[PDB]
């Protein structure tokens, strides 16, 4: 890819997707679109199903982590959480709604996804003003903790830690702490963005592996590293 990780040991390709298991019960998906740009997501075994946070980029692609999941895992898919109304994140929605799953996400990104081109999820998240999320609205989410961190990369970004492990998911807000760039930042909140990465760091405290939408995991550093770009442009 040109914008995302290389292949390495331990990671297995399935179709055009690649799986890399960080824990015992937490796998990372990749998919790329094009040069090419690799975007990352979560599959959280959960007892007796699972979890999916992000789609892939299509729906072809999201069926195809459903199916990885069938083989590699063999349990329901309970639900799936999306992080942000953009193509790397909710553009295989269609895919996880012809199979039946419950869909979720921020109430303003199922507001926005009309505008942006997306599939809204059939279900809203809320949160309180604290940032994290109204547990009414996330019903049975079991070890993902869904945390609003603030407006940054969008306004609509959410954040999810995973409970019982040392991982949270910073999605497209961090970057890593080798970028020279904050990404794509067309539809950016510059000003709020250096304090809502701050948040996210202070939501999970613990978290010693930061997974990112376009980059390998990471160590905390990249989470104070984006914050430090974010800085210079206000
Ligand atoms: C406006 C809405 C955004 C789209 C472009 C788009 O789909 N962008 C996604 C793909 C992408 C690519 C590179 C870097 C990042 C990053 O995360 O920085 C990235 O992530 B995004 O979610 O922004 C064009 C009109
Ligand atoms: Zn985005
Ligand atoms: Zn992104």
């Amino acid at each position: 890819p040109t914008i995302g990780q290389q292949m390495e040991t331990g990671d297995q390709r399935f179709g055009d997707l690649v799986f890399r298991q960080l824990a015992p019960n937490v796998w990372q998906h990749t998919s790329y679109l094009d040069g090419a740009v690799a975007s990352n997501g979560l599959i959280v075994r959960d007892g007796g199903r699972v979890l999916v946070v992000d789609t892939a980029w299509t729906d072809d692609q999201t069926a195809q982590i459903l199916n990885w999941i069938k083989q590699e895992i063999n349990l329901p898919v309970a639900l799936a959480v999306v992080t942000h109304a953009h193509q790397d994140k909710m553009g295989g929605m269609d895919a996880l709604h012809a199979a039946g799953i419950a869909t979720y996400a921020n109430a303003l990104s199922n507001q926005l996804a009309p505008q942006e081109g997306m599939v809204a999820a059939q279900h809203s998240l809320t949160f309180a003003a604290n940032g994290w999320v109204e547990p009414a609205t996330a019903p049975n989410f079991g070890p993902l903790k869904v945390f609003y961190p603030g407006p940054g990369h969008t306004s609509d970004n959410i954040t999810v830690g995973i409970d019982g492990t040392d991982i949270a998911f910073g999605g497209c807000l961090i970057k890593d702490s080798k970028a020279k760039s904050l990404g794509n930042l067309g539809d950016a909140d510059t000003e709020h963005y250096a304090a809502s990465a701050r948040a996210f760091g202070a939501a999970f405290p613990k978290a010693s592996m930061i997974v990112m939408s376009h980059s390998a995991p990471d160590s905390r550093a990249a989470i104070t590293h984006t914050a430090r770009m974010a800085d210079k442009l206000r």
